[PDB]
């Protein structure tokens, strides 16, 4: 099975020849053992060129070339996928950009595998990524690390370590030189101790002068100190020990005082365990420099740090490098780490050499799974770019301070079979178009439908620190890219470049620190994309956010494709970017499309991450200007074009149904814009989880008539967090740090500290928001945040459709939904979009009304005296019919409309159009059925004007009355207008009357009335088709009303100071009120508790709740929550919870309080009563004094007997069993302070729990990797 155990293989050897040129060909069998250096490799004619490999995986071989040119049945093979490579082997490509000559289709320093070219490569199988079952505060400790040094801090500088946390629990400085009044100051400090805690001490200038006997017997009965006995004048000393722990946990050390100088330090020093077996050192030292006396201390990590892990990692080996994930606003927070040798390290488990820097979520953090992606970059197999020290020639010096110009892979048409696998690419690829690090160039079909067996896959790669993109797709179908990591790279991480390229699967794949590049105008930054303007036209400055900015992790520009199980780790812009392109571009641009890209329907989207990106975890619109730069539009080739509309249908054949795109398992976080942005016709968002995010999802469409005639835009079982217990760090970039809205602690913050935080935000539409929840939205003086709101600065339109059901709020929610206020981020807060915002409340669930509708407060069109004035959320709850009417205008630019119903006429609406940059500016308000208006103008009459009937119910309809000069004649016609074809069918003229009175007689009759006197144009507006769904038009067209007016007065055709009171009329209510309902219904919210990416692993979500003094006498109780179980208990005791750990959903097999009284029962329940295999949940309450129970905690999985003591509460997670699990901690705090409110998250049905297999675990996403297969 082996490709080097061939017999037929002869062994290579050519030596250290950079000048010897090598050709493979027909017969050449060879088998290469031992490093070497030619000027290139040329595979052909049927050659091959396989590795030399070892049973023992020794044979360590680097290969160095310029390039190397694989084509006509040449092979080159490094293992074969049965027998795969063990050794380290290295390919070099070296050779600079502008030394020797270069190649006509490749550069240089480039592997090219053309046509029947064989490349397999196939490394050490290794876990590719995983993710942290436990945080990672920095500096390695949960509380980090502790340095201190200070000359002249004269006395006895002492600090106190927590046993357990190598937490700096007290500093103080006794001057116990001059003083006698502090060193009693001191022996009261060290009395007053807790038992076992860790304490260091250092003489700062000169102790031992007002130091007492009573305290030098206090040190040495407390710490056992044999040298304080005798302390002299300028005499330095350090102790390390732990109180009442007798003289063996103690370790000191002295120095004389001669010449100015100690003769060197004195230090203290030894070492302990945190609970979590994370080993830590405490240092302190005290010396003399030529006069100084400097004191100091030292707490830190020590014998490397112990870092937990979901899965098995046994595959990874010391002297290999890894990775770990930003979790946190600034992508910039991933990090490297070497593996140290750990042999007390389990199998979740590993030992990195480098201190950590950043902080690294290793929790679920409210439900959201926040856990830190860590992925392995050594391998066996390496592929690297030689490069320089820094930048050279023209390889884009003015931006990169370092050599670009690495190696690339590139592979063409109607080869062979290229089966990648396990295999490390170094410093490759180059900023010249076409040179990446792996490029599938024009290959075509290259799976079933092509005529590969194998289908062509690319299985756990590490792309790192390359140069241009990490793979790149040109005009290829039905790829398969699995288990792939593509970390600091320059441009698109993942490229699918034409638009054409559909049936690709990307399983399981990690992309982290996608950097700009210089290539496209949508991989270059702010400085790039002003400066490249050698591909625009004239002297056209380049736009930095509509061209621009689109730096994506995973770039898709066709949605045909399956992305399942990935994760984008950080990314300059974008994590993932779904764009279509109009027609394909590029290479590709020419055939005919058969099938129009934003018109077919999505692939697979399923389980996916996205996180650390600063405009868009998932983005869903936007197109690429198919057009080269011209006079028209001078905008680069291949740029942002924000003119593309998504609108899936059947066979991409929008005469043919609707196809809904599927967004599923979407888990995003710590995104700096929006989480996710996705526009078009029929979009169904399900199971996601969206946290402290600046804007969690929005839904767009188009801003007149949607893009695809009948729209739903729907997110049921969802979840909305706002600001989560993830804090961030302040660091690496994060740009931004403010005040929780709840705690009101230090925390990193998406944007400006005021910007209104949002979860879902309401656009377009129409929109179904359904059984979805949200938590911890809460304002600060500085910014309004809440959970729903709409989009800022907007003037489109907005649909009365848009209707929110079945949601839940938290208790930390109190703004559930805000229409905005003149601030710094709403502006005027007064634009068409502003006023017309609106939403309908199904079920009651948002407001407290069943069927009710809620708009912005002042927008009186839509106010009966019924309605409820809202003034926290600046709105307005009431309870009618409603739709819009659009108004177009010609003849007229930069009109503004004034619009006024006639029931409030002191309350008119002044709009300012759409188009206030084209021809044909219309107005768009929201209005009530069955009422009266008046239009009115800052400006002459327009000269003709239509009236479209939008969200009409047959037989739905109002009264208008538009303003016209006194002399007028008018023409009036009605029709519908075709939306396909632009034509206008059913035509009808309509017919004047002599009184208002009398077109109300023929309401349902083409009748209109004009007033000469007050110049109001009336005549009614009904609708006589039916609607169908959400298309916002009848069944048999749009309905629309057509008024050519015919007159020569320039006056402000302004009626108002005429038509009223002529016209008004009493305000009625057409629909009455009901009443409210603050108590919520039972179904609101989601039915999942907690959004994980392995979603086949079910997870306990438990909650604690432990009040403090003042809470304990105002009633509170304390609650142990188990997948919402609230356990109650009151009494002064502890609460303990037998869980089994093998039942989903939970089964609970023992509930147990103990009093006060019989606390001591608790200690023989523990030792015995505790079945095997038994999850432990325990809480107490009140003051509990003396808990013999430090020691019980340890077989359920503590290190150490870690110290509660005193009269403190304490919570504590343990498991009766063998294995000892990640998540067991414990929570110590001091009597009446209390613990809050905390959550952990149990996993459940695991093997190393000791439970039996009952099926076979559902995988529902490899079920989509072999569906989407075949
Ligand atoms: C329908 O009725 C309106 C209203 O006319 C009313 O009744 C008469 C009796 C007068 O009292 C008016 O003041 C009332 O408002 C008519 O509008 C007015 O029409 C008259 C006659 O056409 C206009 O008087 C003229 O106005 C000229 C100014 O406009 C010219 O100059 C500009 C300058 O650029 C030029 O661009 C334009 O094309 C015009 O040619 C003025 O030069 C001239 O000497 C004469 O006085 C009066 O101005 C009109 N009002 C306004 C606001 O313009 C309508 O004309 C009538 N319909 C039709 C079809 O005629
Ligand atoms: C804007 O300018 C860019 C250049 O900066 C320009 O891109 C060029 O487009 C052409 C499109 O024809 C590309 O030419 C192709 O070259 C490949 C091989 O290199 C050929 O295989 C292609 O022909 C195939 O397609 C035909 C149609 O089916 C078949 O009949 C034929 O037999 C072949 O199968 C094609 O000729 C050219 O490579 C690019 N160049 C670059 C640098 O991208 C772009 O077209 C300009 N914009 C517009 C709108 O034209
Ligand atoms: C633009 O596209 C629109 C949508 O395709 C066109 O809309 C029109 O919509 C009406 C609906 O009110 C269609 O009415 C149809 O009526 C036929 C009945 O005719 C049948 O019988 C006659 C024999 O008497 C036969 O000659 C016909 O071919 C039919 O077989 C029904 O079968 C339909 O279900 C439907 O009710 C119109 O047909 C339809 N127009 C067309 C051209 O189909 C709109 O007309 C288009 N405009 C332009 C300018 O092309
Ligand atoms: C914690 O509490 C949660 C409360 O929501 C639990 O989550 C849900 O628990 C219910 C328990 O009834 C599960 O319902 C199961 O559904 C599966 C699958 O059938 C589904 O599909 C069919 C149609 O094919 C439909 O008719 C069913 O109603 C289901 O919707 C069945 O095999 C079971 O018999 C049972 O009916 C929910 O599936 C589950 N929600 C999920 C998994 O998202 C949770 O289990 C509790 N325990 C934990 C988290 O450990
Ligand atoms: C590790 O993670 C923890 C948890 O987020 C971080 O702990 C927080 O550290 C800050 C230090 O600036 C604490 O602020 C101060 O705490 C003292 C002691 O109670 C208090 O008297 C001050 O008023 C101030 O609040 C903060 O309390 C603490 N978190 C909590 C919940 O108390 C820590 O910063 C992370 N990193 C390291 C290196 O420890
Ligand atoms: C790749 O090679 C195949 C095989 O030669 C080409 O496929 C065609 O296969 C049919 C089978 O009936 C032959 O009759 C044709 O002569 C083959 N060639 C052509 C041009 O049709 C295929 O075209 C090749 N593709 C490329 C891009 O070279
Ligand atoms: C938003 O509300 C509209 C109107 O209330 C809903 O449209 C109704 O849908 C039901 C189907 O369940 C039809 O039977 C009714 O005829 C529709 N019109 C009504 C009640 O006036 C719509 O389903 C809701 N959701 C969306 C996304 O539009
Ligand atoms: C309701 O709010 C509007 C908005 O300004 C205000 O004009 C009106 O007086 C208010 N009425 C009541 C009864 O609060
Ligand atoms: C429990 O521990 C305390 C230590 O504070 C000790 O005094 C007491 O005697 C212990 N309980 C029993 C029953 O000995
Ligand atoms: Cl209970
Ligand atoms: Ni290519």
């Amino acid at each position: 099975n082996c490709p080097d155990q061939n017999p037929r293989l002869r062994n290579w050897d050519p030596g250290q020849d950079s000048a010897k040129q090598v050709v493979i060909k027909e017969g050449d069998m060879l088998r290469l053992t031992s490093d070497a250096t030619v000027h290139s490799i040329v595979i052909q004619d049927g050659g091959l060129l396989v590795f030399g490999d070892n049973k023992d995986g020794s044979r360590n071989i680097t290969l160095r070339t310029h390039y190397i040119l694989i084509q006509d049945g040449g092979a080159l093979h490094i293992g074969a996928e049965k027998c795969r490579y063990k050794s380290k082997a290295t390919i070099t490509l070296y050779g600079k950009s502008d030394e020797g000559e270069s190649m006509p289709t490749f550069g240089k320093k480039f592997i090219g595998v053309e046509a029947g070219g064989t490349l397999e490569l196939h490394g050490a199988r290794k876990a590719s990524w995983t993710l942290l079952a436990r945080t990672l505060n920095s500096s390695g400790l949960p509380f980090g690390s502790y340095t201190f040094e200070k000359d002249f801090s004269r006395g006895l500088n002492v600090r106190v370590i927590d046993q357990d946390t190598a937490k700096i629990l007290e500093s103080e400085r006794f001057d116990t030189h001059e003083y006698r009044n502090e060193s009693r100051r001191l022996q009261e400090f060290l009395r007053f101790q807790d038992p076992g805690r860790i304490v260091a001490i250092a003489v700062g200038d000169s102790a031992a002068k007002s130091l007492l006997q009573g305290t030098i017997q206090m040190i040495q009965e407390r710490l056992g100190s044999e040298l304080i006995q005798g302390l002299g004048y300028r005499q330095a000393w350090a102790l390390v020990g732990v109180i009442d722990g007798g003289s063996t946990s103690c370790n000191e050390s002295v120095r004389n005082y001669e010449n100015h100088s100690s003769g060197g330090k004195a230090l203290a020093q030894r070492e302990f365990y945190t609970v979590d077996g994370q080993k830590f050192s405490v240092t302190a030292y005290s010396e003399w420099i030529e006069g100084v006396s400097l004191s100091g201390f030292r707490v830190e990590v020590v014998d490397g740090v112990k870092l937990n892990l979901l899965d098995d990692v046994s595959s990874w080996k010391p002297g290999d490098q890894i990775v770990v994930a930003s979790t946190d606003y600034s992508m910039y927070q991933a990090e490297e780490f070497t593996l140290l040798p750990c042999s007390e390290c389990s199998h979740f488990q590993v030992k990195v050499k480098e201190t950590p820097q950043f902080l690294h979520m290793g929790e679920i953090i409210d439900g959201v799974d926040m856990r830190a992606e860590v992925g392995i970059l050594t391998r066996n197999i390496v592929i690297q770019g030689e490069v320089e020290d820094s930048c050279y020639a023209e390889n884009q010096c003015q931006f990169f301070d370092y050599d670009t110009f690495g190696g690339h892979i590139m592979i063409m048409k109607n080869f062979t079979s290229v089966h990648l696998s396990y295999v490390e690419l170094k410093h490759m690829g180059q900023q010249q178009m076409g040179r990446y690090p792996v490029h599938f160039h024009l290959c075509g079909d290259v799976d079933y439908k092509g005529g590969y067996r194998h289908a062509t896959f690319v299985d756990g790669l590490s792309i790192h620190h390359s140069f241009s993109r990490c793979i790149t797709v040109h005009g290829t179908n039905g790829l398969l890219i699995k288990d792939t990591i593509g970390f600091d790279t320059l441009g698109h991480c993942f490229f699918l470049e034409d638009g054409i390229e559909q049936r690709n699967t990307l399983f399981h794949n990690l992309g982290l620190l996608t950097k700009p590049g210089t290539l496209l105008p949508t991989d270059r930054n702010n400085s790039m994309c002003t400066t490249m303007r050698d591909k625009v036209f004239g002297n056209y400055i380049p736009v930095p956010a509509t061209d621009c900015m689109a730096v994506s992790t995973f770039w898709i520009a066709h949605p045909n494709n399956n992305l399942i199980n990935n994760a984008a780790a950080g990314s300059q812009d974008a994590g993932i970017w779904y764009l279509f392109h109009k027609e394909p571009t590029g290479e590709s641009s020419g055939l005919q499309l058969l099938a129009k890209p934003e018109l077919t329907p999505l692939g697979i989207f399923y389980n996916n991450r996205v996180h650390s990106n600063f405009k868009a975890g998932l983005f869903i619109d936007k197109g690429v200007k198919t057009t080269n730069s011209s006079a028209a539009d001078p905008r680069e080739y291949l740029c942002l074009d924000n003119s593309a509309r998504f609108r899936p249908h059947q066979d991409a054949n929008p005469e043919k149904p609707r196809v809904a795109a599927l967004i599923d398992r979407l888990i995003a976080f710590k995104n700096n814009d929006n989480g996710a942005w996705v526009r078009g016709g029929d979009i169904i968002v399900q199971n996601s989880a969206f946290a402290d995010n600046g804007i969690g999802l929005t839904f767009a469409s188009d801003g007149s008539f949607p893009s695809d005639e009948g729209s739903s835009q729907e997110v049921s079982e969802s979840l909305f967090v706002g600001e989560s217990r993830n804090y961030g760090f302040q660091g690496g970039q994060n740009k931004y740090v403010g005040t929780g809205g709840i705690d009101q602690k230090p925390r990193t913050l998406p944007r400006n500290r005021t910007f209104p935080i949002r979860g879902f935000q309401i656009y377009d539409g129409p929109i179904h928001l359904t059984r979805s929840t949200f938590k911890k939205y809460v304002p600060t003086p500085d910014r309004y945040s809440s959970a729903i709101g709409f989009l800022m600065k907007n003037s489109w339109q907005i649909t009365p459709r848009n209707n929110i059901s079945l949601v839940k709020f938290g208790p930390h929610v109190s703004l559930n939904v805000f229409f905005g206020k003149p601030g710094p981020w709403f502006e005027d807060c007064e634009m068409d979009g502003d006023k017309n915002s609106i939403f309908h409340d199904i079920d009651g669930s948002v407001t407290g009304y069943k069927d009710a509708y809620v708009g912005r407060m002042d927008n009186y069109l839509i106010r009966h005296p019924s309605c409820v004035n809202v003034s926290k959320w600046n709105a307005v709850i009431c309870s009618g019919t409603y739709a819009q009417v659009y108004v177009q205008t010609w003849s007229t630019q930069n009109l503004s409309m004034t619009i006024t119903r006639d029931e409030y006429p002191s309350n008119p609406m002044v709009l300012r159009g759409i188009n206030q940059k084209a021809a044909f500016p219309q107005y768009q308000p929201v209005v009530m059925l069955e009422k009266g208006y008046t239009i009115h103008w800052n400006g002459p009459a327009p000269r003709t004007t239509f009236l479209y009937l939008v969200n009409f119910n047959k037989n739905d309809w109002i009264r208008v009355g538009l303003c016209y000069p006194s002399n007028t004649s008018f023409q009036v016609t009605f029709g519908y207008l075709q939306r396909q074809n632009g034509s206008l069918s059913k035509i009808e003229e309509y017919e004047p009357v002599h009184s208002l009175e009398e077109l109300q007689r023929k309401q349902s009759e083409r009748k209109f009335y004009f007033d000469s006197s007050t110049g109001l144009l009336f005549l009614y507006l009904k609708a006589k088709s039916h609607r169908h769904g959400h298309s916002y038009c009848s069944s048999q067209g749009c309905e629309r009303v057509k008024i050519q007016a015919a007159t020569d007065s320039k006056d402000i055709s302004n009626c108002m100071a005429k038509a009223y009171p002529q016209y008004y009329r009493k305000p009625s209510v057409v629909k009455r009120m009901p009443a409210m309902l603050t108590g919520l219904c039972q179904g609101c919210g989601t039915r999942q508790v907690v959004f994980t990416s392995d979603p086949h692993k079910s997870y306990l979500p438990v909650q604690f709740q432990s009040p403090d003094k003042a809470e304990t006498q105002r009633g509170d109780p304390s609650v142990i929550s188990v997948n919402g179980t609230d356990f109650t208990f009151r009494s002064a005791g502890v609460l303990l919870l037998v869980v089994d750990p093998c039942s989903v959903p939970f089964r609970l097999t023992e509930k147990t309080v103990f009093p006060l009284a019989d606390v001591s029962r608790i200690e023989e329940y523990l030792k015995t009563g505790i079945p095997p295999r038994s999850i432990v949940l325990l809480s107490t309450r009140g003051e509990i004094k003396q808990l013999n129970i430090s020691h019980l905690l340890v077989p359920l999985g503590l290190a150490k007997p870690a110290h509660l003591y005193d009269k403190g509460s304490t919570i504590f997670l343990g498991f009766s069993g063998n294995f000892k699990p990640s998540w067991t901690k414990l929570f110590t705090s001091p009597a009446g302070q209390g613990l809050g409110v905390l959550e952990q998250f149990i996993p459940l049905q695991l093997d190393e729990y000791g439970c039996p297999r009952a099926t076979t675990v559902r995988r529902r996403d490899l079920e989509l990797l072999k569906q989407a297969s075949k």
